[PDB]
């Protein structure tokens, strides 16, 4: 029994089916409360929809979808006929993902691709039906946050104007992609400030008072 299959029957337990609001919440209050786990968390997502709300993408591509509480974030904000492209190398996570859009209603607009984000991009345009993509969001290893930059690039997946947004570029930090595009003038960059998800970390004092031998 793992943490990850912990959050889903959770939130099949406790949120409300077909309502990716309540599924989100439900996310939240298991990493808040019982266990930490690398989602975004609500902090850095209000700031993702904001961002999905200006641009209003047709097609989004996500590296990494873990559990799935990025993919219903992004998913439920798309409008009819956009489509979302999740890509996970753990067959475990595609697993949970799938079953956390399911139970949130969004499966029509989300697809799940299994392997590594570096053998899928290559595949996109002719396995996916994909030309260029308007918004990439990042939040897989971050060693492999520039690499697959420059793939995506490679494979002809940029367009002007598509929009790159990276979790974690603080903590834990992707220090090589960050320096790269902040000094690429192929590349027009925005820093969002947040908080690192689910910081309040419980520690305690233990008293012990001796007793004699
Ligand atoms: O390490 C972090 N994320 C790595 C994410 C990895 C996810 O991406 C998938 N994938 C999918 C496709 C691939 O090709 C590779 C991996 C992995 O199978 C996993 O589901 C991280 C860590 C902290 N932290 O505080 O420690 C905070 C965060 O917000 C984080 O995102
Ligand atoms: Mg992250």
């Amino acid at each position: 029994d793992t943490k990850e299959q912990r959050i889903l029957r959770y939130v099949q337990q406790n949120a409300k089916p077909g309502d990716p609001q309540s599924v989100l919440e439900a996310i939240d209050t298991y990493c808040t409360q019982k266990e930490w786990a690398m989602n975004v968390g609500d902090a850095k997502g209000q700031i993702m929809d904001a961002v999905i709300r200006e641009y209003s993408p047709s097609l989004v591509l996500e590296l990494g979808a873990y559990c799935g509480y990025s993919a219903v974030r992004m998913a439920r904000l798309l409008q009819p006929g956009a489509r979302l492209l999740t890509m996970e190398i753990n067959p475990d996570c595609a697993a949970i993902t799938q079953q956390m859009l399911n139970f949130a209603g969004l499966q029509d607009k989300v697809t799940i691709l299994n392997g590594a984000s570096q053998d899928l991009i290559p595949q996109l345009k002719k396995k996916y039906d994909v030309d260029t993509l308007d918004m990439v969001f990042l939040d897989h290893w971050k060693d492999r946050y520039l690499p697959d930059t420059l793939l995506l690039e490679k494979c002809g997946l940029l367009r002007k104007g598509t929009v790159l947004l990276a979790d974690n570029v603080i903590v834990p930090g992707t220090p090589d992609f960050l320096a790269y595009v902040r000094g690429s003038s192929s590349f027009e960059c925005t820093h969002y400030s947040s908080y690192l998800e689910y910081m309040k970390v419980v520690d305690g004092l233990e008293k012990a008072i001796y007793q004699g031998p």
